[PDB]
């Protein structure tokens, strides 16, 4: 029934766009043989405690994402400037993390691994294209809808719009964990800690909007919270399979802080800077970037 | 008469946002004491070599530009994918040459002057804050236009259209050359060659797009070249802008490297990130974004 609609759609969709499909593929491909050989690596060898490590980042954005969602108790449908402002800090923040804590810690250990030059850049760039072939074939085949845009992926109108939400959360809250658990993958605290304190102060704010457009959606004021808090319960998940991913060869440790971090930025555009530029929304937007940037910069030079 | 109408109409904008107002005035003081500071080093000291590379980094700059705007005599009204591409490549080089080459090397200027920590990060973030401040005010304050979005800024019903686009053009070329002269003034070739080098190449596509662009307003064939030119002639003002005000007491280093950095990530959402991401346009702005991000990746890790 569902399934046989599900696949038409699937089909349908391919026939259409053949690039992203073999995108997905190669990508799928690669992530799958990057899990295979760090589930080897933990079968042999002895690295438990950096799983300890990735799981508590998991628990604590998890928290972070349950108390921004407890936060919608009070506030009651806040404006739209708001809003604007607080999604807007929030991308800053994953941009600006993205990009000083997953590609210079990589290419100094891949300068380490191989070489001072142009081949840590190469497989670093190599991690980035994964992880962008990743994302984009998972939100063009995956059937979403976005709170303004509209209705994203594949067509099927057999599924409640709040399915269609909580897709789009778990869209946009993998790489997240996925990125803490790359991390703390080589012990090392001193990327871990800027990491994961930057990804929970961006997840308060992003769990309180999940509340409130869930309420939004119809769920009357008791069951947005807990859809939030489910979605907070995901990350854990992106957190072990990060760290599974980046066990392993050696080298596989660079290519992860690239893959991550790729994925990481391409949600931001493909996912965040719509809904926050949208129809004379730019200022508001602007100005919480470039907080979010210097708050992610203070983290960076201070906390290690 | 046409005076008195701007007059009118910039206190008309000063009634409505004062917030902008003030943060206007506290930049534009900034500034002129950091270029009155500079001013009077170059008097007292001897840094005209600094001058020299600034001066041959807005030339190259100019010839980018240039050569972009003379490879419009053959294209003849490219499709809407291509300039999406184009353009989003274009913001990926603009943003990762920003926060790596302009955030990274302050960081350990402000290390080495102040002391390592949140010191660091204080300075730079308050050369964030004033470039912000500075483009916000101007971009609000300014009588242009952009090619989609519409008419921004002040009401003025008495200048050609022409106008209002070659504003636009001088708002986002301003703090690329601010940029350049900024990292050359320290010496230390391993900044500028980079930050030039990623200047250069994407003005050669931003160009191009001006120059079609500027025929589509009406232009027939040959003056919008003319104009394309003229604003890559502009680009070596800002080279000396950027010298002058980098010049000075040591501290007056770090805080440059932020205020241009800040300018040009600013400009780029408040921007261009309109104008590429609307109206169901993401999936190949986020393409070319990421191309140009690594792009840039490369050039940093191998030229210096
Ligand atoms: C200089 C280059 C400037 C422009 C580069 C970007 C333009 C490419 C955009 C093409 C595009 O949007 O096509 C989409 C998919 O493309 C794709 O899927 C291409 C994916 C390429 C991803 C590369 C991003 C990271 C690259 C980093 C380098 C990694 C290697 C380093 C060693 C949709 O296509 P469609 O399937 O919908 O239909 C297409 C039927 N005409
Ligand atoms: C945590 C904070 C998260 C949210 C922060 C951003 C929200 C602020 C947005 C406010 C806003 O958009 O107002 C505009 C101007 O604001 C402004 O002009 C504020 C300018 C602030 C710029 C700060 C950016 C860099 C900060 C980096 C720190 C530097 C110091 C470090 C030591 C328009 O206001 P309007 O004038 O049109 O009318 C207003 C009459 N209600
Ligand atoms: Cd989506
Ligand atoms: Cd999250
Ligand atoms: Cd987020
Ligand atoms: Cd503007
Ligand atoms: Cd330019
Ligand atoms: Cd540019």
């Amino acid at each position: 029934s569902l399934a046989a609609d599900l696949r038409g759609a699937w089909h349908a969709q391919a026939q259409s766009h053949p690039l992203i499909t073999l995108g997905l593929a190669a990508s799928a491909a690669g992530v799958v043989l990057l899990l295979v050989a760090g589930i080897v690596n933990a079968l042999t060898g002895e690295n438990r405690v950096h799983v300890g490590y990735a799981v508590l980042g998991g628990a604590a954005g998890f928290a972070a994402t349950a108390l921004g969602a407890l936060m919608a108790l009070g506030l009651r449908a806040i404006s739209a400037r708001t809003q604007d402002a607080m999604l807007g800090f929030a991308a800053g923040m994953m941009l600006a993390a993205s990009a000083f804590s997953l590609i210079l810690p990589g290419l100094d250990a891949a300068g380490t691994i191989v070489g001072p030059g142009p081949a840590a850049a190469a497989v670093v760039a190599l991690g980035l294209g994964l992880g962008v072939l990743l994302m984009l074939g998972l939100d063009y085949f995956t059937p979403h809808e976005h709170e303004r845009t509209g209705h994203q992926g594949p067509e099927a109108a057999r599924v409640n719009r709040v399915w269609l939400f909580v897709l789009t959360i778990i869209l946009h809250n993998l790489p997240e964990g996925m990125a803490i658990g790359v991390s703390f993958a080589t012990g090392d605290l001193r990327i871990g800690l800027p990491l994961t304190s930057a990804i929970a102060i961006q997840d308060v704010p992003e769990g309180l909007a999940v509340a409130l457009a869930l309420r939004a959606v119809g769920l009357p004021i008791g069951r947005a919270v807990l859809v939030a808090v489910a979605s907070g319960l995901m990350e854990p998940l992106g957190a072990l399979v990060g760290v599974g991913i980046s066990s392993g060869f050696a080298l596989a440790y660079p290519i992860s802080m690239g893959l991550a971090a790729g994925a990481m930025i391409f949600v931001v555009s493909h996912e965040v800077i719509p809904e926050t530029h949208r129809n004379g929304h730019e200022t508001t937007a602007t100005v919480g970037l470039m907080a979010g940037f210097a708050l992610m910069m203070f983290l960076d030079t201070a906390l290690g």
